[PDB]
């Protein structure tokens, strides 16, 4: 019986890379958990495990916008505030599949990294 | 009513990669963003940038080419201090149009001082 | 002749914002760029970077995007230095190979000699 | 009687504005300088001057250097390094586009010389 805040696909950005991967994400009120599948059945390993105790959400995009992209409209911004999966004082850029998403996701990260 | 000028700029983000538009009022004090152009309704800016403690630095040339638009009608503010700017740091804004950006501009550049 | 891969391939410029394309030889001290796959009369590397301070860290996975018209988006991978040479330490170089498999090749004998 | 090592049109790129302009430059052997037009009879006052004493040239495009279409000149780049306060801040970086690969050469290969 999985039991989370929020979850659904994000694309997450590499800064080196320059380019977008897809993760399934699930938020606690712990962590931000990135998986390969939805399948909380079988899939049950994060790749990865982002403590929020030691994150934030600094900005978001607004509903207007633009760049000439995908997802424009549905980007936002998770800072490490200290050592862990991001260094200290880096950020990584996730879009999500719309704006409401997005702000969903934001709202929710906001709350629990206060 | 000390405002001296107000008006539609777009600000870049630079971790998102895109613009996005606000309504800003320039007081002597503060460049205050707002959501909307409604003065009797929308009341509360989004963000106030201190301008006592903000430079302009650089503007785009008449000449100025991009790709984007704009390419001709960008200018950069400078922050000297921590607030909601980094100090040290730039934000980018883009105007309608070369003159327009002048105009904020040069606003900008005497309230600086 | 204890080369262990060579090929083409397209490395970033941060400041130029293009790619070049070398052919680069993988020795277990060096990855060495030349112009040109001609081993007997190209005999000058154009650089030498040295495997024992470089690390690979991060590569493309299969399912990167980066946008229609730009290509690799699954094919990249970056080389990052631990001291100053040719490239200051703390600093990333991006490589860019003709796909994926071809990247996991590189990245994966790169890994291994830069252990 | 003016007297230059090279000169030509580059256009100048703004790291914060994201774009390029066009300027008129003379390369001399004590200074790189910013002109608005080639008029050298008329227009007398650098918009600047950039001591070669205090720069040097560290990476260029290669011919077959590629960015995007449409960009221009991709294989026409060269970048400019200060190594002490001036026009450019000590450590930072101009980037400058040429009208063709063999111009940018003919400039980095100048530059090269100028401030080895």
């Amino acid at each position: 019986p999985f039991t989370e805040i929020k979850s659904g696909f994000l694309e997450r950005r590499s800064k080196f890379l320059k380019s977008y991967s897809k993760g399934y994400y699930v938020l606690t009120p712990n962590f931000l958990h990135e998986f390969k599948t939805a399948d909380r059945k079988k899939d049950l390993v994060p790749v990865m495990s982002l403590a929020l105790s030691e994150c934030t959400v600094t900005e978001h995009s607004r509903k207007n916008s633009t760049s000439n992209s995908t997802g424009s409209d549905a980007k936002f911004v998770l800072h490490a505030k200290q050592n862990g999966i991001i260094r200290r004082g880096h950020n990584w850029v996730f879009k999500a599949d719309s704006y409401e998403s997005m702000m969903s996701w934001f709202d929710n990260l906001k709350i629990l990294t206060s």
